[PDB]
């Protein structure tokens, strides 16, 4: 399924610290966010969507159209500009962030009940798992 609409809660977080140092995230900020509980809030329709990430830490928010290729400053996370691609491959969303860093963007897909992300920046993977609210 392609459906992503929804609020996600998240059930699980691996490696959250390593893609955050990939980025260069400052020391203070990344001890902090690692310890947190995160929320994706997706709002979806056909090629049009909306994506809230948030913990009691952090508000990031972005908009997209799949397949429309977009510049982008990615704000208060690491204060980038990158220009990004959001496709579908099969049932997988894919998200490109061509810039500074290799290998950046995110995947995320569905699995019955649950949402299942990866973010990824260099040579480093973070999986995450969400259920739906
Ligand atoms: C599809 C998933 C997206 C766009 C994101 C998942 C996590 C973030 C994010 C983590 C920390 C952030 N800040 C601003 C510290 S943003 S985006």
């Amino acid at each position: 399924t392609r459906d992503q609409n929804g609020t996600w809660e998240m059930e699980s977080n691996e490696n959250f610290e390593g893609w955050m140092k990939a980025l260069d995230i400052d020391f203070a900020t990344r001890k902090i966010a690692v310890r947190l509980t995160q929320t994706l809030v997706i709002d979806q329709d056909g090629d049009n969507f909306k994506v809230k990430s948030t913990s009691t830490f952090w508000n990031y928010d972005v908009d997209f159209t799949v397949g429309v290729e977009f510049d982008e400053y990615t704000k208060s996370l690491d204060n980038r500009h990158v220009k990004a691609l959001v496709t579908w491959e099969g049932d997988v969303l894919v998200c490109v962030q061509k810039g500074e860093k290799e290998n950046r963007g995110w995947k995320k897909w569905i699995e019955g009940d649950k949402l299942y992300e990866e973010l990824t920046c260099g040579d480093q993977v973070c999986r995450q798992v969400f259920k739906k609210k």
